[PDB]
């Protein structure tokens, strides 16, 4: 059976999904009113997508910027995520620096959740899913394909390896090129949480030709859905407010 | 193509909603059609078969005027569902072909809804007989069971356009999860493959309702929705129904 997974006591895997949006912002300046304009919008999980913020590498300001966070945005779970170039992110580092950024991130005592993808090395993601456990930290884990979809048993495959890598929340997003596309994401989805999850998970079919997946997240077992403030951090993210009226109409039909 | 009945427009842009009368007497009907005279759809169904006198044609075609007086700016869809096919009562094949040809010839409905499985010579002719009167036809099937494999669906779907339907039309009961989305993948072949006219798919109860609301997306033209009281499990309220259409048309 599946057990919920709790960050700053909101509790993931129960109810309706939960919505997460991204924060995006360059430089300190632009974390802060970004994190100003966030304040009042209607969502549960709050992401940083710290690969749009300039030169990472500089330890004394991305602990500067998560703390700036921290103090506008008081009542939600933080999510620190470093998206790699590798999966759609927006800077190069090496795997060493990825790895110091989270440990980083999970020692800092400023973030609930670090999102750790699935493909950076089984050593490096083991190590690091301990560590996090170690301060009460959760772990996302994922994976992302921008161009296309890959088998529902691929899809399968990968939510069970982030099972047994550890992660709290497994987590995949993929492209759809066709609308079969978006129904085999949503066969993975539902042969995963029937057949092989005790833990919440996440999946997602990108773009506006699978945004239907991010809105049956409870039927066939999303546990959470990302929505935008402003700009979409992935294509197909719609709006936390439209998306949190779907979601309650959906809980309550 | 599309179809068009009066002003609307059928297979183009948000799926259009559809809404289910259901009324014993002439009164009840009354009754329905002024309450739902405030309701957000595009279509109105009369399920006929919830009428208690359904044999008496100056009853049905009363009934029928009373609710095109009332509402006046909606397309009318005549549907007698047969007790076989979930409905409310048992009429011969003879009686229930009748009962449409009526309706046809009244000039009160703009569509009717005929069954696939009454008979392939009784739906032809009535399909033509609709057809020379300048009425749409839905054809339509149900099963309130269970879900056949998708390629049963998609052979339905294109024996209803080899008899002629304006509008093919199935609904199926999922037993699991999947069932769900087998529903959308037949919806997604026969509209990617075969269809040369708008089609109605649907998986219904609450575990389904994801194929009530995703019509733009998979191929699904019209999409059922309750004003008060549902006509089949899984319909949510016309309001909410058009609040999501409309989200999912807009993003
Ligand atoms: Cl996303
Ligand atoms: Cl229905």
């Amino acid at each position: 059976a599946m057990k919920t997974v709790t960050v700053r006591d909101l509790v993931v895997g129960e109810g309706a999904p939960k919505i997460i949006v991204s924060l995006m912002g360059k430089t300190i300046t632009d974390v802060k009113s970004e994190a100003l304009a966030y304040r009042e919008a209607d969502f549960d999980i709050l992401e940083w997508r710290v690969d749009h913020f300039a030169n990472v590498t500089t330890a004394e300001s991305v602990l500067e910027a998560a703390g700036a966070i921290r103090e506008i945005i008081t009542d939600k779970p933080l999510l620190f995520t470093f998206r790699s170039a590798k999966e759609g992110g927006e800077q190069a580092l090496t795997t060493g620096q990825y790895i110091d950024l989270n440990r980083a991130a999970v020692d800092s005592g400023l973030v609930d959740m670090i999102d750790l993808e699935l493909f950076t090395g089984d050593d490096e993601v083991k190590a690091t899913v301990g560590y996090a456990h170690q301060h009460n930290v959760a772990v996302i884990m994922s994976n992302h394909d921008f161009h296309k979809t890959p088998a529902a048993e691929e899809i399968v495959q990968r939510l069970r390896k982030m099972q047994e890598l550890g992660a709290d929340i497994p987590k995949i997003a993929v492209m759809p090129q066709t609308k079969a596309d978006v129904l085999t994401l949503l066969t993975a989805t539902v042969e995963m949480q029937e057949r092989y999850a005790d833990r919440p998970i996440i999946t997602m079919s990108m773009s506006k030709t699978g945004v239907i997946s991010r809105l049956a997240g409870e039927v066939f077992g999303s546990a959470a859905t990302f929505g935008a403030v402003k700009k979409a951090s992935a294509p197909g993210q719609i709006s936390v407010a439209d998306l949190r009226t779907v979601l309650t109409i959906l809980h309550q039909a």
